[PDB]
């Protein structure tokens, strides 16, 4: 549990010692954002700066906020060593049918800044994606861009990057919510607003206008129980072929009423699923982790995000805004 | 009086009783919202939940926000039916000249989802636009996007819609305010930064950047008071003969100061125009009744929002923000 | 000391006397407003009211709003005359390699709406720039597209323009600031987000895919203490020559920390430089007076915006939240 400092010029290293336990937090939001933030007041070289890394449970998070009050104190905000990727580009840009392998392998090529990848994969999932001039920016937007094209996430242990198909990225657990109202343990904001049953696929459209495929329609179970209801459909002028597609719509229909909630849950489990019943309409359909706060040197029991809403984490967001408002 | 609900199959049927009168409230915005919103207390099937119908006053609103508290407690939001053609989908685009109704019926060919529609234009106002790749897109976006090019507002009566030329949609009141100042009955923010008297409209420009048409040019009568001042341009790449552009530009410039209040009057009276004097310049112009915010079951007043301001709802909301913060 | 205040119509003019003295606010921030606002009450023709001019040290404020309460009290807020050439369109286009005061010719050619302006460059720094369409908008639009393409400043009195390279902007100052932690008198944030050390300059890529030249590269000297850091190239389609691209990379470098705070001062000052020593890392870098906020008719200090943050004046208003949020 001794957190570890070192300046950016690795010439002074140390174990942190003063600072505010109760302060101390771990915060984790999917393809957001993974943070520390303490403070520290003080009372000699420099250890803890602008640059420094401070090691927190193996992993290695880098002092980019930084304030200065005056005894002296000090509040540090390190993102994850993974976001100093952003530091890196790719100019250089690639047309073709490639594998998530060979858009990564363009990524580092010239520079690869201390970052592996490996890919896991083992049922292969993935398949190729067409791509156009894929390249000219910086790593992390690249990546970002890969994990939406593929249907992948980056688990990132330090430099180290893991991409795995969404399908493999949490499992199943035994935790359930039997949901009638929110509770101090779990509160939820639930709509309808989002709500679809079946949504289109639309491929690249020729001189003349004309479409290289027919769209490729998803329909939800749930069409049974809602109706039909379209979704904007996902159009992608790089397929020439299906490809992923039909995968990526079911990815994206958003069959579940957008259900996004801060629990308490009775280890790491990132993207694993929870159970939602909501009991006023009997309705069953899983919840994912998709964030955390900890406060690791407190008993506070870890909050965690659980969502289903497949817009985006703005629209997430939006949601925990009416769960804190109430 | 009584407010009826259904459950979104059609099962359960019930006259709604528990609910807060004093919570009760029913809102409009100008082309941006029509909902219900209330609080019920309960103390057995499913008559109000998500995708619930609550009838009131002779029109259908469907329940898409709820939270649960817990005894127990419910607030309901609930968009006007109208909202619902969202879930519709018209993918097929068209391009030529065509009217309203040539557009319309496009919208509605494959699946009307219960909609219907009328065009009220007994004096023939409204003439054709030339569409380019009019479609591809839900039934709400399209609906809007032919308000803008039609110059015409949408009357929804549950799912039938009643289109009518701006110059239709509100009649000259005997309503009038009198203003030198912020009452208790009538405050508004009132200023200048978008005040115009002159604009052009810009059609296409052809392989050779020359224009189809020389740009036509409406000129406000207060450019006698304020001199000549140049609003942007309206610039539409579909039109190669003049159209309706001249209309649009009357439709657009601001040449009176951006008036926006929210006032208690002395029926339903959306767009109706109330006379604005500016009484410290002796200038007189017409403002639009664009907002309401009722509490049916309190004696309390329609608080009405009357404005001028053509630039934007966003734009209004900014007055209004001014209004409210003092 | 006397303030004026002129009717629109010059037919009223008056010394400004029932005035709140610690109402009175002058404020600037660079490229973004330049304003008076402050308070009268009353106890008769109109001399203060919208598009008034009010005459305060030399320079010329137009009220844009204006609040009206009841004695009787209203608000003003009233941008600088500068701001008023955006009443102005200059909807022609021009194509070509052109000087600065080519362009500026081009914006005044048909209507200068009173406007004049000089180029002070004696050093030669400025040369063309390589326009594509320049025109079709309002004229403080393309002032600012021009200021951004040329690297300079624009200094109003009135209604003349002085536009300056930036280089000759703002002199050095013995003004300094040894920066440990925020006092009284200076409080600072500052953070290492933007942090970086190299950039590259991209022209025009031709219908083979080819560029015009190879792209330019600007190295920051602290690419020592820091190592390689990529910033987000500047890529300008229009050039198909290099031009003014290195300068353009070195004024968009963001080398050294993105530093922002308030200050109190120990005469105009606008672009001058206070040399900020981050002391704890011993880094020493300039910042500049960005903005400032004055109660003329108080004995309160000008209260001081320094910042080096190159990004944008949201950017710049994001770090000063941290700063009033602490």
């Amino acid at each position: 549990s001794d957190i570890i400092v070192a300046d950016f010029w690795k010439n002074n290293e140390e174990i942190l010692t003063d600072f505010d336990k109760d302060s101390f937090c771990e915060s984790w939001t999917e393809n957001e954002m993974w943070s520390i933030e303490f403070k520290v007041a003080q009372t000699c070289y420099s250890f803890l700066d602008y640059e420094s890394s401070v090691y927190f449970r193996g992993q290695e998070f880098v002092v980019k906020q930084l304030s200065h009050d005056a005894t002296l104190s000090k509040d540090i905000r390190a993102p994850h060593i993974y976001y100093t990727c952003q530091d890196g580009r790719q100019d250089d840009a690639i047309t073709g049918s490639f594998t998530l392998e060979q858009c990564l392998t363009h990524i580092f090529k010239t520079d690869n800044r201390g970052f592996s990848w490996e890919i896991i994969d083992p049922s292969n999932i993935l398949e190729k994606v067409q791509q156009e001039n894929f390249g000219n920016n910086n790593y992390l937007t690249l990546i970002d861009q890969l994990l939406d094209d593929y249907g992948v996430v980056v688990i990132p242990d330090n430099r180290h990057l893991v991409f795995k198909p969404r399908e493999i990225y949490g499992a199943k657990t035994e935790n359930f919510i039997r949901y009638k109202y929110n509770t101090d343990e779990a509160s939820f904001d639930i709509d309808t607003l989002s709500l679809k049953t079946k949504i289109k696929g639309y491929g690249k459209v020729d001189s003349n206008g004309n479409n290289y495929f027919s769209p490729i329609t998803y329909t939800s179970p749930e069409v049974e129980k809602w109706g039909i209801r379209w979704q904007e459909p996902v159009s992608d002028e790089r397929y020439t072929v299906a490809g992923n597609m039909q995968r990526r719509l079911k990815l994206e229909l958003q069959d579940y009423p957008a259900t996004t909630g801060s629990v308490i849950l009775k280890e790491c489990e990132k993207g694993d699923y929870v159970l939602f019943i909501y009991e006023p309409l009997g309705i069953d359909y899983d919840v994912q982790i998709v964030a955390y706060k900890k406060y690791p040197f407190t008993i506070k029991a870890p909050e965690i995000t659980l969502s289903n809403n497949k817009k985006s984490i703005v629209s997430i967001m939006a949601q925990l805004a009416k769960v804190l408002k109430g």
